[PDB]
RNA sequence: GCCCGGAUGAUCCUCAGUGGUCUGGGGUGCAGACCUGUUGUCUCGACAGAGUGGUUCAAUUCCACCUUUCGGGCG
């Protein structure tokens, strides 16, 4: 009786989740999120005491290990024509769904983007996500053929335009000082060249490696309302960033913005292959969603769902703070490391995730030093340095991009990439300053 | 030193499958299972143990409930611009990736398509994998605008041809005694109407409810192959059906196939949330596979690799023989309750999995008992019942049927579905028959 | 039923919600009756039910601080969740018995663990068993305590009457406890090796009553030993007024072993029937059942163990009974007759085959012996070099007897070790059908037996 | 380190297998010096290790019949997954230390972990350590296993020598193992009670030594209460000849108290001393360490035990060894100092302000006691109602001790129960700084202190 | 004057934090002696960013001025 009425604890923790649907501030103890669980399982079909099933979709798991590790979920989220709708079959999982959306909701805005309207969870990666909003806008604008694109060399998002059918108008960018930004001039000239018309939407991105920084996207988005064009931001890696955030938020103020898509591994710390579709306008985002053919997996919104859970708010805040520190401390080490080999940080403070750090001193073409450092740095277990040699020619689905990792067709040096993304320790700047720091004295030969 | 050796066992088995990639005959037992899982899991960057990480996508995981959940298995499937490709940042997902399709390539062979000469599991469901089929042959075809697609009342196969943005021509079933069959002629008037060339493909359906059948894949291929026109088929719950791959093994042997799309919920018994893309032309299903942008999910690739190790060719095998069973005892039994409420079972001989009781003596018109025995039917806890009246009109993305759900707009009768799928239990008939039986007796009234 | 509550239902959320109701009934009604369920329970009901338990234990509470020395503090998540948060052990530290105020929930699964322990144990074949507990020690430990709760009854006794079986757990409980055991030795009768009951009674009369503590017999054992006279034993103990303590380690699967126990308490005297928990439920090594027919003798041997204990094993076997559920457990006894007559078949046959035999031992409903007459030891060691061979092979619990075999055990010399007496006829070889036994377990054995045999023909 | 190793793949799938190596590395360095690693191991690691020791038992093979009655049969596959597949118990039924031929894996991971609890008993402050063993009893029953193995070398001994401290599972322990408490009452030195060392010696001199089975030493205890003085107990029994057992049931985290065994060890006799898992370690109720200097009389007290005993507690243990390191066991011991400050600087404060004090008891490092001579309980009960009101409140493990409660244990009768005399000057309420425990354990239980005694003011 | 029930969470239950999306803890129930001004991110019932005039992106009530005032100058 003291402990059935200390039950109340936890089922007051979990009324509050559902009632006002916003993070806990500090998190959940794994009891009480288990606890939950088990509570929202139970309440689908497939889990009944007394059920029998005679469809074709039942829900029905072979192996015990695959029940338990997805907490007995298994009929996915959404119906057959609508993702968004609830499933009378598996009432538990809808739920699970809802709360996660709202959560995520809640997320976003705290983490910048205060006047979303709405967004929801889709488990494919941003890449695709991209594409599932390309796909809408088609239906919207069927005279359009053409994606503006400031140029940024990464293969998802780029692919993400053809995949969707589409044809992609690459807009270089233009230098100034060390950084890549937008060119302003050239999106507009195009647009007029090409007319409004035949525009699907201005594809833009927030979160990059450097030496890009984060499009101007106040100024897109004035174009964008101007001429009556949509326009998609692909925020990959920006929900961890106040700066992009910003962006998306005083864009939206100033002028246009249809979409934003951000990742769920880059941005939550779970696995691959989730993403978030938000935006402003409300009924525009439920149309994306009723473009989606199907149910589609819970994994990624329950990886989300217990995360958030776990962290509280709080926990989530604490790691957007950590993640600022670990970018000035990796900063300072990048240029006192750099000063010793007589390369520099490059200049770049538009960017507040991405770092890059000069190879002037490696000839690449006579001794092969800028490639053989990315080489150094894998095998001496060095994750996520990103290593860009000069003229470098590549081909991605037919176009072919001069200067290929640089994002133009001829950056100054070649460079290094780092970054200070959500997660990160001490230990990893101090072992990827000490390793790097070998495999440079070692170059040196 | 007796165990060391006895290790040994457990390593020649995990040698066998690396080796010859197909199925193990018997399971696995689960300490096998488990120790190959961690051995792969290591092998990603993120689980290294002198690791460190300056990149954006790192596999860092918040929530040691995620991570355990899935064997700590984070960075996903693929590379940025290659779903297909090896990631070096996690060569122990790229393992595990390679060994399921190679397993699920195995099973598609026993269980009946023995020339299948590709496949690959991807993370979206099967109206999804069906549009990127779609989005995969627009840039093959660029002058195309229709689908030619017999029809079947699933709002997911429909929607996946809109989402991809391509009109689906709807063409009407014949009524052949009790059963809907593919309407051979119209196929090839509209192909003759329409052009060739305006044909992005041929959109077919072999599992399906009752009483449609499965299409005449050896007709329609055989169109396809003729007029040079691309030939999909929807085999969204048909792995399980010997009938249903014999189609496609004789459809390709006759005539063309282009791609067959499966579901892995409806077919191997894990969540909601993947399907298998599977063909006979090898570099079309990798070109498929080359239009996905970005990483995707391995979980669905895991339930796979778990479920299948487990149950072993053999496990798989007795599934399938089992599900034979199951349906001749509950056509059985629907026959012989159906003869007391002066109903029957549908003749639909060519339908192997679905089964369809008549519901005369209910008048939806006046009492409404048609809906209400769905209903009933759903508060008793009979899961997958689909009940299906008269005249019911629908919009789907715009395009307006008549007699929803049934197929065809005028079927003789409403009826009742009911089907024997992977892992029905006698249980499921016995309390289906007995609560169907309490709900008939109580809508007499 | 589900029923009554579809036709309130139909007069989307509510359809889950009362699908709680559904785990509800089956765990109100374990707690209300104490029985096992007939069927299984579901896993997700199982985790349910002890999720509820493990939150009604302090140190799993939200708003909880702890200032003591004892708060149930866990270091590592993997100890803490492979024990479901159950962190506080059983009992008081005056009473392992006793509800703990700072665990109520695991309290409760104490009480509801030695319920269902209970109602098995009845419908093993002890249909009039008192009263039972579930201890944390092997059967070993746990008939010592049974000695040492005897000790204060009976302050003047040195020795335990004890039917020899070689077995070193049971041998040395005795000794741990502080007491003498006096070996009697077996008669052969026939092929198999029975009490001597009159050797018994000499003893008794030798020693004196009052000098004994009990007499400690044993049910369940190797071929070609046979259980005890436990009625003709319990007879001598009601009259000599000494207290007889049953080794039933693992009978409860033998419902001849336990409607042996149940017959020599009609008759008779037992005290206490004490049972290993992985040997009967299958469940890890560590735990044991005290059980008897005087309530109070019961509790008064709960009341004798000093301080908290492991629930570890208590969790593991409610875990057990109520997956497997009365009828589980009913199907894995009825499959260990089977493979019992099974065994023997595929014994007789094989044994034939060799000039060998099946000795005959029909009061033992486990264990089998083979004769390995043809194998010399004294020259060419070939007896001693089967057991090896079917260990390198993979076979377990393959236990081979020779002759003549000496052992210390605690001082005691033994002659004839492993064969339960000094010189049985020949040399031979165990084998037995315990619970969990699958047809593939047999069939494998007999195949390995043969190419140990053919090999040892060199 | 991996430098060379990068040198060397710089001579894609070998990067991977190539980083096997490195959990191997660490894996061959625990059981090849058996010491705790200095920093945690990650899970991955520690969850490799151990499906590696359980394939080592012949359970777990692939290829296995068993044809016995103790197989390691497991019928709930979440019974089985829980304990890693570990389902063999440690040591044969001859030998709790023997090495499992039937289980080789269990038997390894029973060797380590005694390995590595040496190593931190070592760590903890008594480095002159010959010997421990785990032993999956509380420390009650593991007393109790003590004094069993005194028997035999002590057959005319029927007493023991006991400090006073109200516990009833030492105290207890003295009984189940069949020996008579002698109750040394404690003298009263300041507001800390103390050893009486003069009513030791008195009574070891009118029963006389041969009589005296051991004496019964205490060193973690609650405040005021203090621990025993191990060095002039321990000359007393050098001198007489008495083997001496010392009860340090959570000190194992304090280093006073270790640095105290030790040296009592150094300059006198010490036979055993026995802690507790869960208090010391943080892992579930229900397991022990027996360590010793006399490395052969620790063997016997290991070898007394009969049969096979339950794996859980020693793979809590080295799960948590394991994933702390002994670096992260030092962090958590000199925590508990700090927070044993700051425990008191809080019960200084709060105490100043209810008209009370911190009672002076600077010779117990982990209890403290406030006073509560405020309160009256012959008039209005205010006292035994603060226990109940402070456990409403979820204040757990705050002990509230009054004036002249009376108790019974196991017919022997306390006055002044839970305090250690039978009169102590006031009634007093109690708090620990344990292992584990982190600042808002304090801020709440002060808060809520303040709470209550604001309330008792009606 | 002038379980200048600074309950000024009806912007200096004052009468802590940032009806015209919060005039959590605890001067309870069921600048020129008065004057003037002052019901975080980016470089039955119905109608009326401030926890969540139900500047800036009908509810205090269910910067300028005016969980009024101060349980200073003149179990
Ligand atoms: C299973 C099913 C599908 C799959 O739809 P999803 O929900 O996307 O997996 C498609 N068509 C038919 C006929 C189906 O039964
Ligand atoms: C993370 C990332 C993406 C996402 O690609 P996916 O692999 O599909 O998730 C897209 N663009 C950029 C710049 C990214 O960093
Ligand atoms: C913990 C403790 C014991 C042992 O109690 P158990 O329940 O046997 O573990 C004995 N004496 C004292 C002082 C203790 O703190
Ligand atoms: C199992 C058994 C025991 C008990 O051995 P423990 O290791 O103490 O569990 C004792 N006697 C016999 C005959 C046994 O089979």
């Amino acid at each position: 009786r003291q402990g059935c009425e200390a039950r109340r604890s936890h089922e007051h923790l979990i009324r509050l989740l559902l009632e006002k649907g916003k993070c806990p501030e500090n998190g959940w103890d794994e009891s009480t999120l288990e606890l939950f669980l088990h509570e929202l399982a139970i309440m689908d079909s497939n889990n009944f005491l007394g059920n029998c099933g005679v469809g074709e979709r039942e829900g029905r798991v072979a192996s015990a290990l695959v029940a338990r590790r997805h907490y007995r979920f298994i009929h996915g989220i959404g119906r057959s024509g609508d993702i968004s709708a609830v499933q009378p079959k598996a009432a538990g999982s809808s739920l699970l769904n809802k709360i996660t959306n709202s959560l995520v909701l809640d997320i976003i805005k705290l983490a910048g983007v205060h006047t979303v309207a709405n967004c929801f969870v889709v488990p494919m990666a941003t890449g695709m996500s991209l594409t599932l909003c390309f796909l809408t806008l088609r239906h919207k604008r069927p005279k359009a053929k053409y994606i503006i694109w400031p140029r940024i060399d990464q293969k998802s998002c780029f692919k993400s335009m053809i995949t969707a059918g589409f044809e992609p108008v690459v807009i270089e960018n233009v230098l100034e000082g060390d950084e890549l930004r937008t060119d302003l001039k050239a999106v507009e000239a195009k647009v007029q060249e090409l007319g409004p018309d035949c525009i699907l939407c201005i594809h833009s991105t927030t979160s990059c490696f450097a030496p890009r920084v984060p499009d101007r996207l106040e100024e897109l988005a004035v174009i964008c309302a101007n001429y009556d064009i949509p326009h998609i931001v692909n925020n990959a890696y920006g929900v961890q960033s106040s700066k992009c955030m910003h962006l998306i938020q005083q864009g939206a103020r100033v002028g246009r913005i249809d979409a934003f898509v951000q990742s769920l591994d880059k941005n939550f710390m779970v696995p691959v292959g989730g993403a978030i579709i938000a935006g402003f306008n409300d009924s525009f985002i439920q149309e994306i969603s009723k473009m989606y053919p199907g149910r589609a997996s819970a994994s990624p919104s329950l990886d989300v769902l217990i995360s958030l859970l776990s962290l509280g708010s709080n926990g989530y805040k604490k790691l957007l703070k950590e993640r600022k520190e670990m970018f000035s401390y990796l900063s300072n080490q990048i240029k006192k490391l750099s000063e010793a080999y007589n390369e520099r940080l490059l200049h770049t403070p538009h960017n507040p995730i991405s770092l890059a750090m000069t190879l002037k001193t490696l000839d690449e073409h006579r001794d092969k030093a800028v490639t053989q450092l990315g080489s150094m740095l894998f095998t001496r277990q060095v994750s996520g340095a990103r290593v860009v040699p000069l003229g470098s020619m590549q081909t991605v689905s037919g176009y072919t991009f001069r200067g290929f990792m640089s994002h133009t067709n001829n950056y100054p040096c070649a460079y290094l990439n780092a970054a200070s993304a959500i997660g990160m320790k001490m230990q990893d700047v101090d072992l990827f300053i000490k390793r790097l720091d070998r495999c440079l004295k070692a170059v040196r030969k």
